[PDB]
């Protein structure tokens, strides 16, 4: 059921992440990781303070879906084993910020065609697939696009919960 996962969203924050290739969201969700700029570095570092869930949800650009979502389990560090993501076109590894651990929820893709009927009031109520690498999905609009997703059965958010 979705319980647990209820349990997990209540009073999360939620932002959104547009990766311009397959390849660093395989990354992501093998090794339990992401990093970004650090303009949304320190964005999610402030609300990984904030909240007691920091969700991020994952869209690969052209594919018409999000790819899933996941919980920050910590706030970014530097230093950790070297991660070969593959970056855009003139772009270096040295720009991104740190790297944050993140604990999987889901693993599914979920199509835009099913979350027309969900708009940002962040994004001027634009469709929830639309916003910029880091954009703040209002509560409500998070929690109802992370409930549209497929369970995802191979997940036990009973681990999860014991990090909150
Ligand atoms: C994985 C990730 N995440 C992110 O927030 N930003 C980028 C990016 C964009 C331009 C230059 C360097 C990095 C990457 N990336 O590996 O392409």
């Amino acid at each position: 059921g979705t319980s647990k996962l209820k349990y997990v969203l209540q009073d999360a924050r939620f932002f959104l992440i547009k990766s311009n290739n397959h390849e660093n969201v395989s990354l992501a969700k093998a090794k339990g990781v992401w990093s970004t700029l650090p303009v949304n570095e320190k964005k999610l570092n402030l609300a990984f303070r904030s909240a007691r869930s920091v969700i991020l949800i994952f869209s690969v650009r052209e594919s018409g879906k999000f790819q899933g979502f996941a919980r920050l389990s910590s706030e970014s560090h530097h230093g950790g084993s070297p991660i070969h993501w593959v970056l855009p076109a003139g772009m270096s590894a040295k720009m991104l910020g740190g790297v944050f651990k993140i604990d999987w929820i889901c693993r599914r893709e979920l199509p835009f065609t099913k979350s027309a009927h969900l708009t940002n009031p962040w994004n001027e109520h634009k469709p929830v697939k639309i916003g910029r690498d880091g954009q703040e999905i209002e509560l409500e609009c998070g929690t109802q696009l992370c409930l549209l997703f497929p369970p995802d059965e191979s997940i036990d958010l009973y681990q999860v919960i014991h990090k909150m």
